[PDB]
């Protein structure tokens, strides 16, 4: 429980699933980001109970919850700021005029993150670019790990919703529900492929239906100019239609420090 006397409100960040987000100071030294919680956007005396569990996450390359704030609404989620914002935009910005080593350096980046989310058995639910965060060193972290089940919108909870992650989705989420560590692979493999397009739409020229579809007939996405095969061999390791023959995060890890090794 951070007490709201010890922040301040600073700069606008954006607008998320639950409304605003400023960038402030905590105890008039610390960075942080304040998520502001939008009245109706959220299952706030669930989410209390589960930021408990949530506290206990920690890992260099998830972003770190320092607290809420609880005894007011709105509720503020109180976190690690990240100066460079959230990776699609950074991937889509040609300046940076990235080196594919770091571009695989960003894939490893998530895949730690993701390992120790497994060992804990806590899914994220919601893996993509969009949903990764850039520090002031170029670092990757995942971000907003797990809230999806804090979400009251039916469009974004509903896998036929307008703003479900359909394009990040294995089959057996989209026909069954059927959620697990696997499709948090799945989604993996997706944003593989997000970071080697520098930040393109996956599947670019169809509907979220026509993906579904597309995907649900065996179909794949293709391998970005920049993937070597090795990368492509990683990423499309994820898609397998069969959810238990997809590796582990840990096997995705060692695949990735083997091909950094290569490369
Ligand atoms: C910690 N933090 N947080 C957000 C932030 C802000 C808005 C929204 C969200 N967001 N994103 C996804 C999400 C998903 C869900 C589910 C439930 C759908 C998964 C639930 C949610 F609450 C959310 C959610 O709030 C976040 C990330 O948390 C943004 C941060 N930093 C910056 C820094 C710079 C700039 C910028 O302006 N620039 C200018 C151009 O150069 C680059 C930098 C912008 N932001 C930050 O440090």
């Amino acid at each position: 429980e951070i007490d709201p006397k010890d922040l301040t409100f600073l700069k606008e960040l954006g607008t998320g699933q639950f409304g605003v987000v400023k960038y402030g100071k905590w105890r008039g030294q610390y960075d942080v980001a304040i998520k502001m919680i939008k009245e109706g956007s959220m299952s706030e005396d669930e989410f209390i109970e589960e930021a408990k569990v949530m506290m206990n996450l920690s890992h260099e390359k998830l972003v770190q919850l320092y607290g809420v704030c609880t005894k007011q609404r709105p509720i503020f989620i109180i976190t690690e700021y990240m100066a460079n914002g959230c990776l699609l935009n950074y991937l889509r910005e040609a300046r940076h005029a990235f080196q594919t080593q770091q571009l695989l350096e960003m894939c490893k980046d998530v895949c730690e993150a993701m390992e120790y989310l497994e060992s804990k058995q806590f899914l994220h639910r919601d893996l993509a670019a969009r949903n990764c965060l850039v520090n002031d060193q170029g670092v990757v972290k995942v971000s907003d790990f797990g809230l999806s089940r804090y979400v009251l919108d039916d469009e974004y909870t509903s896998s036929v919703g307008s703003k479900f992650p359909v394009r990040w989705s294995p089959p057996e989420v989209l026909m069954y529900s059927k959620f697990s560590s696997k499709s948090d692979i799945w989604a993996f493999g997706v944003l593989m492929w997000e970071i080697y397009s520098l930040g393109k739409m996956p599947y670019e020229r169809f509907t979220n239906s026509e993906t579904a579809e597309h995907i649900a007939q065996g179909l794949r996405l293709y391998r970005p100019h920049l993937a070597s095969a090795a990368v492509y061999t990683i990423m499309y390791s994820c898609w397998h239609e069969k959810a238990d023959e997809r590796p582990t995060f840990k096997i995705l890890l060692s695949n990735i420090l083997d091909v950094m090794d290569e490369e």
